[PDB]
């Protein structure tokens, strides 16, 4: 009868799981990525109500039987975002437990199934979050696409375009990104790229998708592309080093896992990241995520219930 809702409000999509209290996932629903930092409050509210009422429609149950709802989304570390999100859910008539957290917290829960450890996210954006044996948490990075996101897919895509333009205008080393980016975007000229970036309403996810071009060019032997991937791995490592140092974990065993397409898909980048960690923090044990972030939100929600 009773159930919990876990929502991963990620940059790739919005992903909901509804689960019984025995962790049997009854259904999962996908919507478009929608975040109050990049959409209006009205746009996000509509997605949240639609998502929740939809799943409750297929499940054939009311909000009264929902024991807890956990939502993890980018930017939800700020209490300003927290209250706005809780209000949207309260406005549906939900009267139970609501837990609003940053996306890294649900990724850590789903990845490790414990409170302690470190998560690195590199998808559209990037962040590192961890919690030590003292129960104390810390984060590094996560400052968004203008003043942060180092080593993210968005950052890789911007750097790829900059390298392609420097190749074209002779400020930088020649790279096959110069033509490969235009081919990928179905564009004819270097000027079509300007209108695409500055006028077309391109999304963060679309720019981050150029990471696929960087990976393909690296496999073709492109040196500029290899260097972009290595430096992204270095930025992700720096985010771990920061959290490890802040939490006094430099000489302790730590379990670390990784989420997002950049870090988890690209063999060279993942290998470089692991090499940096193995050399500098040999007691960090790197593992794959045991479950996805939506299931992490289910764990956080259900763990607050009897
Ligand atoms: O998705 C990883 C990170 O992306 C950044 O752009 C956001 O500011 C963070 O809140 C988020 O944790």
């Amino acid at each position: 009868m009773k159930y919990v809702i876990g929502i991963d409000g990620g940059g790739s999509k919005t992903h909901m799981k509804i689960s019984t209290l025995d962790y049997k996932v009854l259904l999962e629903v996908f919507k478009g990525p929608s975040n109050i930092n990049s959409s209006t409050k009205e746009e996000v509210k509509r997605v949240l109500q639609e998502l929740i009422m939809e799943g409750l429609g297929k499940l054939g149950q009311s909000l009264e039987e929902c024991s807890a709802i956990c939502i993890g989304t980018a930017g939800a570390d700020r209490t300003e975002d927290k209250s706005i999100i809780e209000d949207m859910i309260r406005s549906l008539g939900y009267m139970g437990k609501i837990i609003v957290v940053n996306d890294a917290e649900i990724a850590l829960a789903g990845g490790i199934e414990k409170r302690e450890g470190i998560i690195v996210i590199s998808g559209t954006g990037s962040i590192c979050y961890g919690r030590n044996k003292e129960g104390r948490s810390a984060r590094s990075g996560g400052w968004g696409h203008i003043i942060g996101d180092e080593g993210s897919g968005y950052d890789i895509g911007i750097k790829a375009i900059k390298a392609a333009l420097k190749s074209f205008d002779k400020r930088g080393e020649k790279t096959i990104l110069e033509g490969d980016i235009l081919d990928f975007l179905k564009l004819k000229s270097h000027e079509d790229l300007i209108n695409y970036i500055y006028r077309s309403g391109v999304t963060k996810k679309e720019i981050a998708s150029l990471t696929r071009v960087v990976n393909s060019a690296y496999i073709k032997g492109d040196l500029v592309s290899k260097r972009i991937l290595k430096e992204a791995a270095r930025e992700l490592f720096l985010s771990v080093k920061a959290v490890v140092e802040v939490l006094s974990m430099q000489n302790k065993k730590v379990v670390l896992t990784t989420a997002g397409g950049v870090i988890n898909n690209i063999n060279y980048l993942y290998d470089e990241f692991r090499k940096f960690l193995n050399l500098n923090y040999p007691k960090v044990k790197i593992i794959s995520m045991k479950n996805d972030s939506a299931f992490g939100a289910v764990i956080i929600a259900r763990s607050e219930c009897d």
